This record gives structure tokens, C-alpha cells and sequence, in this order.
């Protein structure tokens, strides 16, 4: 009973999952030079993101998007629905993954798959982890907001280590496959990151369609198994007390010294 999957040095959600297809995904998994891989710590903003390039791909047209939910714009190749799907989805495919570099699909580092890369204020992402999860059934729960704050800073919570996350693809930020952006600017501005996009993917739109893009994706139009159905705010500076943020600043500065401080825009 330790309630959750345990990988390769990472925890995984019990249901959903299994290590077999984890071990295929790393070892067999087939990744196409056409592919587009969403590439996200979990809770840093997948799901905006996903809006995002579905639109662009639909022209603005936020049909088939309405009816289609996430995890079917999107699979998870890691999660079982998800590595289905895409072993009999036909080229292009557009997928996520919240995977560290280290159990990421092999076929991936030979090829031309194009990748984006999108990091979130870790703080922001240790809320949303916190009110996600805690509220999801049969995954381990925090006996309380103190407790998931100690997991998330240790890295022992899904996924593994923000930290480590971070580090591990970094390497790669340079890489003309790899497109790195942040949750920050995407909702400072979606039509600069939309651009980004375009310009990374090497679409293009008309005016119109763009107008329609930009309008279906803007963060208004984003706010759209379960313990609590409730649930389903505020900030970050809600949840942590003064000293939590000091003892944090001084965590997230030893942690990313070996990385340029200006690569991550929050303070
Ligand atoms: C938990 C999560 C991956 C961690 C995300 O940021 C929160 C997502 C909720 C939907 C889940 C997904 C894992 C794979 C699942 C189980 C599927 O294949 C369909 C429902 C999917």
C-alpha cells in the first residue's frame, strides 16, 4: 500500500500506468521526425499549451477541439491509453509527456521530431500540484499543505524532482528541434508565443485565421476519480507563508546555480 508506481527512480500515478509499457516507451516507442511532443513538468500549463497548437492546426476552428477532450488532442505517450493511441495514430502526431530526459523514448535523440519545452514559476506549479493531486482518488495524499511543501522541495511527489526536471532538458535549449518557453510569457502574451510557435513549427496563418487563434486561446477562454467535484485560487503568495517563500528563494537558488539565472523570467 505505498500508493503509487514506482519507475526508475520516479512515482507514478497507480491507475493509468504500468512499467512495462514505461520500459517500451523508453526502449521501443518509435518517434517520427514529424512528430510535435508537448514537453511539461506536470502542472505547468499542458493543457493552454495543447489549446493552442490544436487551434493552429484546426485554423482557429474550436470545433472538433470542443467535443475532443485532452487526453485525446494530446495522449500521454508514458500512460497507457496514451502509448495505444499512438502506436495506431498515422504521422503527424501531436503528443505530451511530462517524462525526464532519462526515460524519454531513445528513438527521440536520432531524430528530428520537433519538441517544445514549456517551465512554469515552480512555485505556481506546487500549488496546482498541491490542489490537483489532493484531490484526485487512490493517489497518496499530503496530510497537509506543509507536508506536500516539504515532498515537492525534495522531489519525492509524481513525477520526481521540478529540479531535476529542469536540468535534465535544458541541455538541449539550444538544439533547433527543441523550442523552450514559459507559462509566464505565454499568458503575458500568447500572440508573441503564438509567433514563436509558428515560427518553430514553420507555419504560417492568414490574418483572419489568426484572428480566430488568438481569440480561442486567450486565458479567459482557457478557464474552462475525483475526490471532491468542487475543486476540480488566488496565487502562489496565498499559499506560501514568508517563510516557506525564504526558505524556497534560497532552495531554488543553490539548485539552479550551475544554470543561467536569466533563462527562468519570475523573480
Ligand atoms: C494525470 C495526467 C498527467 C499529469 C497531468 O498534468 C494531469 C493529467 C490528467 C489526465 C491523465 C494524465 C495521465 C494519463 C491519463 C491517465 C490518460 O491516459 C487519460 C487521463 C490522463
Amino acid at each position: 500500500s505505498d500508493d503509487f508506481l514506482w519507475f526508475e527512480g520516479i512515482a507514478f500515478p497507480t491507475m493509468g500506468f504500468r512499467s512495462e509499457t514505461l520500459r517500451k516507451v523508453r526502449d521501443e516507442f518509435v518517434i517520427r521526425d514529424e512528430d510535435v511532443i508537448i514537453l511539461t513538468y506536470p502542472k505547468s500549463g499542458t493543457n493552454w499549451l495543447a489549446e493552442i497548437l490544436c487551434l493552429m492546426h484546426s485554423k482557429g476552428d474550436a470545433k472538433w477541439i470542443q467535443s475532443v477532450p485532452i487526453w485525446e488532442r494530446s495522449p500521454w505517450v508514458e500512460s497507457e491509453i496514451g502509448y495505444t493511441a499512438l502506436s495506431e495514430t498515422e504521422s503527424p502526431r501531436l503528443f505530451s509527456s511530462h517524462l525526464p530526459i532519462q526515460l524519454f523514448p531513445k528513438s527521440f535523440f536520432s531524430s528530428k521530431a520537433k519538441v517544445i519545452y514549456l517551465m512554469r514559476n515552480p512555485r505556481d506549479v506546487l500549488v496546482s500540484g498541491y490542489f490537483f493531486w489532493k484531490n484526485i482518488k487512490f493517489i497518496k495524499k499530503p496530510k497537509s499543505w506543509e507536508e506536500y511543501f516539504e515532498w515537492f522541495c525534495q522531489g519525492t511527489v509524481l513525477y520526481g524532482s521540478w529540479f531535476d526536471h529542469i536540468h535534465g532538458w535544458m541541455p538541449m535549449r539550444e538544439e533547433k528541434n527543441f523550442l523552450l518557453l514559459s507559462y509566464e510569457e505565454l499568458k503575458q502574451d500568447t500572440g508573441r508565443t503564438i509567433e514563436k510557435i509558428c515560427q518553430f513549427l514553420g507555419k504560417t496563418l492568414e490574418p483572419e485565421e489568426l484572428n480566430l487563434i488568438l481569440k480561442n486561446s486567450s486565458f479567459q477562454s482557457m478557464k474552462e476519480y475525483v475526490v471532491d467535484k468542487t475543486q476540480l485560487s488566488g496565487d502562489w503568495k496565498n499559499h506560501f507563508t514568508v517563510a516557506q517563500a525564504e526558505d524556497f528563494d534560497k532552495l531554488f537558488q543553490e539548485k539552479m546555480a550551475d544554470l543561467p539565472r536569466e533563462l527562468f523570467p519570475w523573480e
